[PDB]
This record gives structure tokens, C-alpha cells and sequence, in this order.
């Protein structure tokens, strides 16, 4: 399997993550030295190995889960260390435990959480999506990543509809406007440490694009993390026109474009956090007397299985006290539940803002 190059840099990037003494990511609590030395050796029929899972989280040692899948294999092949990591990120999921069947549910019951807007500013859900017959960022190739975005955009050019829109390849656009839809909340950003330490963003920009509607209330993104990020949001707290409009752009979406499912991890991600239903439905809300310490926010975020984001997403801090709080897990229960766990949650510290 594993080359000596790949295996010095594998024996290298042991010690160093054994060496850190503030790191606390999944990675460094499940590689123990049985399990690092029980897959050290292999490699995937592409020629992904440990390395090429693993790299990120030696290269970024504060984050919070440090791997992903550089094809599907992967999950398979080096479940020894992905299914802890699995049960730990998506609390319950056991080693042996499927991922129940795609189910997005009674739509109908969800609200808007805030209607007056004194605490939500916007509310969005996202889901991703991978392409049957392509492997992850790392695997992919140059002519893959442009042969994906022309399948894509071909694709969504059809829908119609609130999801009746347009595609805006990286390639050639604006600087300015770039930045802007970025600024806005609405693009992805050119990577960050993260995936590059994955080799997530080789032959950047290319393949890479935006699909969205008139009024940026529905959109797509074309290979970013995931080959697909299928988007829904809008100013306001109506949750429930929100799902409804991902529902709907998903299932017509999925009609166009084949997606990779998997029996027990559900449909499947580059990252492990992503998989399952690969939900994140989350709001930009002010919590100003639950917010003063973002750490007893946290703390209080936590007890509800959510997750604090900054206004920019992941790793950016909140500003003008504007936080992203989303549900954490997206594995071991429905779409629906998913949509439904974030809900109660908003709902529970909104209760606990005013009540403080
Ligand atoms: N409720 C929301 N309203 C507006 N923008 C949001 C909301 N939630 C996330 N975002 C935006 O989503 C973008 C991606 O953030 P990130 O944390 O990378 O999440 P993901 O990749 O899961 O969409 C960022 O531009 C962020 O500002
Ligand atoms: N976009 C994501 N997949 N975020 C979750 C994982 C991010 C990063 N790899 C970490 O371990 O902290
Ligand atoms: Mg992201």
C-alpha cells in the first residue's frame, strides 16, 4: 500500500499530534497507537492512504476533528479510526448503527422562530451532496472538477420556480462581486487552512461556482468542500418556508443529478460531520445577555446539541454579536429531526435570553 515517503510523513505526523499537548481533536483522542498501526500500511483502490485522511488534522492541530474522506473507500477501508469519530461528533452513533432512511418529514409543522426579528436576523438550511462516480476533492482531477460544474450547471439550468436561477462559475467573475456574495453570507470562501491542508483545493478556481436565484434565497455551490451544497435562506425566522424550498430544490435536483448514498452512512460527505442527512439548518441570531462570555453560550448552545458559528461561518468570531447557531449532529436520526432538534433548540435559548 503506503509508499516510504507516505510512510515517514505518517510515522512524522504521529509523534507530532502525540506531541501536542493543546491539541483536542477526534483525530489525535481515536488514532491511538493500535489503530495508527493497523492502518498505516493500507491504500484505497484510488490511492488514498492514512496520510491523506489524516493530514489536515496534523497540519491544523486545534481542529476540532482533523480528517476526511479522500474517496468513499476511505470511510471503509479506515473505519477503525472514522467510526469513533463518527459516534463522538454525532453523539449515539454506534459502530454497528445504520443511518435511517432519507425522510424530510412533515414539512408543515416547522415555524418561524422569530417574527418580530429582535433576536433572528436570517435562517438557512443546507444540505450537501455528492456525485455518484466522482471521489472526493483530493482524488479529483482537473478535468473531473470542470466535467462536474458542466454537468451541474446544465443541470439546474431546468429548474424552475423559486428555484429558477443562474450559474456564476468562479472562473471569470467579478473580484468585487465575489467578495460581495462572500460578505453577504452567500458564497463559500476560497477555502481556508482547513481544507487546503486536506488537499481540498488543488487546481483552484477551477469547476468551482454559484448557482443562485434572483433574490439569493435559493443556491448551490459547486465544489467547494462537498461537490454540491444545496441552499436555502432568507432574511427573517421562517424555518418552515425555508425547509420547505430546500425540500422541493433537493427532490428536483436529485431527479437531474445522481447522488452517493451509503446504507449505513447515509448519503455521503467529504467530511465525516457532514454525512447522514447532511443538514446544517442554522440562524444568525443576537443573544446579547446569553452571548456576553461566547464560552457560556457555548456551554448552554451544547446542552442542546447545538453548534456556535461566527457570522462569517466556522472559525470567524461574532460580529456585531451576530452568532451561527446550528444543530451539531447530522447522523443516526432523520432529516426531519435534524431540522426539528435545531428548532427546539433556538427556540429553548430564546427563551432562556428573555428569561435571564
Ligand atoms: N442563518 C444564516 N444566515 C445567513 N448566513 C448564514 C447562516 N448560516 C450560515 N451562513 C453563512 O454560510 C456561509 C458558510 O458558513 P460555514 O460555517 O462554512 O457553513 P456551511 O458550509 O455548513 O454552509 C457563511 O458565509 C455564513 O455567513
Ligand atoms: N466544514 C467542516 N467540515 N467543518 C468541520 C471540520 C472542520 C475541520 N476539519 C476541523 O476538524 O475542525
Ligand atoms: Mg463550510
Amino acid at each position: 500500500m503506503a509508499d516510504a515517503a507516505v510512510i515517514e510523513k505518517l510515522e512524522a505526523g504521529f509523534k507530532k499530534l502525540e506531541a501536542a499537548t493543546d491539541c483536542k481533536s477526534l483525530l489525535k483522542k481515536y488514532l491511538t497507537k493500535e489503530v495508527f498501526d493497523k492502518l498505516k500500511d493500507k491504500k484505497t483502490s484510488l490511492g488514498a492512504t492514512l496520510l491523506d485522511v489524516i493530514q489536515s488534522g496534523v497540519e491544523n492541530l486545534d481542529s476540532g476533528v482533523g480528517i476526511y474522506a479522500p474517496d468513499a473507500e476511505a470511510y471503509t477501508l479506515f473505519a477503525p479510526l472514522f467510526d469513533p469519530i463518527i459516534e463522538d461528533y454525532h453523539v449515539g452513533f454506534k459502530q454497528t448503527d445504520k443511518h435511517p432512511n432519507k425522510d424530510f418529514g412533515d414539512v408543515n409543522s416547522f415555524v418561524n422562530v422569530d417574527p418580530e426579528g429582535k433576536f433572528v436576523i436570517s435562517t438557512r438550511v443546507r444540505c450537501g451532496r455528492s456525485m455518484q462516480g466522482y471521489p472526493f476533492n483530493p482524488c479529483l482531477t482537473e478535468s473531473q472538477y470542470k466535467e462536474m460544474e458542466a454537468k451541474v450547471s446544465s443541470t439546474l439550468s431546468s429548474l424552475e420556480g423559486e428555484l429558477k436561477g443562474t450559474y456564476y462559475p468562479l472562473t471569470g467573475m467579478s473580484k468585487e462581486v465575489q467578495q460581495k456574495l462572500i460578505d453577504d453570507h452567500f458564497l463559500f470562501k476560497e477555502g481556508d487552512r482547513f481544507l487546503q491542508a486536506a488537499n481540498s483545493c488543488r487546481y483552484w478556481p477551477a469547476g468551482r461556482g454559484i448557482y443562485h436565484n434572483d433574490n439569493k434565497t435559493f443556491l448551490v455551490w459547486v465544489n467547494e468542500e462537498d461537490h454540491l451544497r444545496i441552499i436555502s435562506m432568507q432574511m427573517g425566522g421562517d424555518l418552515g418556508q425555508v425547509f420547505r424550498r430546500l425540500t422541493s430544490a433537493v427532490n428536483e435536483i436529485e431527479k437531474r443529478i445522481p447522488f452517493s448514498h451509503h446504507d449505513r452512512l447515509g448519503f455521503l460527505t467529504f467530511c465525516p460531520t457532514n454525512l447522514g442527512t447532511t443538514v446544517r439548518a442554522s440562524v444568525h441570531i443576537k443573544l446579547p445577555k446569553l452571548a456576553a462570555n461566547r464560552e457560556k453560550l457555548e456551554e448552554v448552545a451544547g446542552k442542546y446539541n447545538l453548534q456556535v458559528r461566527g457570522t462569517r461561518g466556522e472559525h470567524t468570531e461574532a460580529e456585531g454579536g451576530i452568532y451561527d447557531i446550528s444543530n451539531k449532529r447530522r447522523m443516526g436520526l432523520t432529516e426531519f429531526q435534524a431540522v426539528k432538534e435545531m428548532q427546539d433548540g433556538i427556540l429553548e435559548l430564546i427563551k432562556i435570553e428573555k428569561e435571564m
